[PDB]
């Protein structure tokens, strides 16, 4: 298991950030592999990917994916100026990220229509401090555990309905839980 933090592990790049409560372990496996095991958790994120992302990468996810609670299942990542954290979700537990939300749109990828949505965060944690920031969302309406993402089509979407991405940081296939317990087994590539 290992340290909440950022770094490079068989090649990928790695982020794993939790808010102390406790109740979560993060492992890095072979290659794109990685896993997650949660009891009772607080708010936590991790997963494998690339820093920096980009806006065109087609990402292949594949594995096990058991929510008890809430948790997401998602490509994950952040631009900066403007500060926006993003969410190509294809899976989650209990809540889906967008109730309540203002729907801005569908898209049509890689095997299923995704409802397009912005939300905001109010002096939250984010990649430089404490801010207020917006995230954007595309919630895949055909739930699965393995695919492929191709982001162009979500990030074209999104700059097309004014959810416009400043530089990339990093992009990852991440799962995400707030106060609940899980398991996953994800490899990326
Ligand atoms: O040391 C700092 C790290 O702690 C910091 O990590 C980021 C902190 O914000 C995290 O984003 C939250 C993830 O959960 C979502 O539900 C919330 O909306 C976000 O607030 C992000 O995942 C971490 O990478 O990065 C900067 C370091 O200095």
């Amino acid at each position: 298991t290992i340290q909440p933090g950022t770094g490079y592990n068989n090649g990928y790049f790695y982020s794993y950030w939790n808010d102390g409560h406790g109740g979560v372990t993060y492992t890095n496996g072979p290659g794109g592999q990685f896993s997650v095991n949660w009891s009772n958790s607080g708010n936590f994120v991790g997963g494998k990917g690339w820093q920096p992302g980009t806006k065109n990468k087609v990402i292949n996810f594949s594995g096990s994916y058991n929510p008890n609670g809430n948790s997401y299942l998602s490509v994950y990542g952040w631009s900066r100026n403007p500060l926006i954290e993003y969410y190509i979700v294809e899976n989650f537990g209990t809540y889906n990220p967008s109730t309540g939300a203002t729907k801005l749109g569908e898209v049509t990828s890689d095997g299923s229509v995704y409802d397009i949505y912005r939300t905001q965060r109010v002096n939250q944690p984010s990649i430089i401090g404490t801010a207020t920031f917006y995230q954007y969302w595309s919630v895949r309406r055909n739930h699965r555990s393995s695919g492929s993402v191709n982001t162009a089509n979500h990030f074209n979407a999104w700059a097309q309905q004014g959810l416009t991405l400043g530089t990339m940081d990093y992009q990852i296939v991440a799962v995400e839980g707030y106060f609940s317990s899980g398991s996953a087994s994800i490899t990326v590539s």
